[PDB]
């Protein structure tokens, strides 16, 4: 596949971005684990399906039993790796790049994590949209967390909901989502 369009989706609390602690979500969302899994795997197109793309450390981090993420094709990136065709859901490569040119039959792709590719990769020209679940909480400061999103908001656009829609499909998109303290709504943002 040449040059496809590139979205990141992550979920971050505002207002630093935090997106982690240790390796893992100081949240556990159960709706939004449902949206992240809905949006990255359906498809309009036929024969299609779509990649999601992690970071070798994300991968290890799923437990052997759970991955790889069913339903989408896998691409696993490290530095040490060469650029292979493990099977029909899991590829390995050492650039975002090179690993789509080992892809056909894929309609939409996804950064999925973590928090060195997420920091990487939004530098990189092929990605054209943020899917960001924005989170809110009454004590942000109370989280514990050691991973931040570093991103350059200001040269990107945050949409109208009617635009995500359309992203999105059929899925269904509810408004100031809570769960236990936290509130989060779902954005698209695109490049200015
Ligand atoms: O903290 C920990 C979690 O770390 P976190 O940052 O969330 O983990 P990530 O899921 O982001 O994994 C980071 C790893 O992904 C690989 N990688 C990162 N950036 C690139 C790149 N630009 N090109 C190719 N491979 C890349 C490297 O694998 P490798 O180390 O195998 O090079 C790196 O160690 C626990
Ligand atoms: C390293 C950290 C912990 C930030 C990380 C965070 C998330 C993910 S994948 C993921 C799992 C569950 C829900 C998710 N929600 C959205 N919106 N984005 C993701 N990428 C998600 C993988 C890695």
């Amino acid at each position: 596949m040449l040059k496809p369009n590139v979205a990141i989706i992550v979920a971050a609390l505002k207002p630093a971005l935090g997106i982690g602690y240790k390796g893992k979500m100081p949240w556990r969302l159960r709706k939004e684990i449902r949206y992240f899994k809905d949006v990255t795997t359906r498809t309009t197109k036929p024969n299609t399906r779509n990649a999601v793309i992690m970071g070798r450390k994300t991968w290890e981090s799923i437990p052997q039993k759970f991955r790889p993420l069913p339903d989408r094709l896998n691409i696993i990136l490290s530095r040490s790796y060469e650029n292979e065709i493990i099977d029909d859901n899991i590829i390995h490569a050492s650039s975002i790049e090179s690993s789509l040119n080992l892809v056909s039959d894929v309609e939409r792709v996804f950064i999925i994590g973590g928090a060195e590719i997420y920091n990487e990769l939004i530098n990189n020209s092929l990605v054209s949209h943020l899917l960001i679940t924005e989170i809110e909480h009454p004590s942000p400061e109370s989280i514990e967390m050691d991973t931040f999103l570093k991103f350059p908001l200001e040269s990107w656009t945050k949409q109208p909901k009617s635009e995500l829609q359309k992203f999105v499909g059929d899925t269904v998109l509810e408004d100031d989502i809570k769960e236990g303290d936290f509130t989060y709504n779902y954005t698209l943002w695109t490049r200015k």
